[PDB]
């Protein structure tokens, strides 16, 4: 329990300022989340853009230099690998 | 200007509840932003994982079925294309 004895007007003024600051923060974080979501969608489109080529390259090597192109498709690259 | 005449205690109680709700919202949006940032990093690693294969496949086709593998690398795929 604080030993400060504030007036009711001063505490109301403090609460209005905290509410104002919290609303400003909430809208800023919400707008940043929207911008980060759009950059996340762009990264996903680029990922699917790249994978669409690897998938078609695998189909070309399947029906038949061409050999080690397959090894790259299923190679472990820095902790990640495409399973069978 | 509202025609309501509230007591100072009732308005303080209302302000404390709004501050409590705003702080809860701010922490929830902040935690969601952290989770979305981790999923965004995973998408970026997967994108770079895929591109690392396309880059090495281009190097293999450069030094020399192999023909149309290059066409796929530089093909326009649903509004996106890798420039020269």
């Amino acid at each position: 329990l604080s030993n400060e004895v504030s007036t009711d007007e001063a505490l109301l003024k403090r609460y209005r300022k905290e509410i104002m600051d919290l609303k400003k923060q909430l809208e800023e974080v919400s707008l940043e989340t929207r911008a980060q979501a759009m950059e996340k969608d762009q990264l996903e489109k680029e990922r699917d853009f790249y994978f669409g080529k690897l998938r078609n390259i695998e189909l070309i090597c399947q029906e038949n230099v061409l050999q080690r192109i397959v090894d790259i498709l299923y190679a472990t690259d820095e902790g990640f690998v495409i399973p069978d």
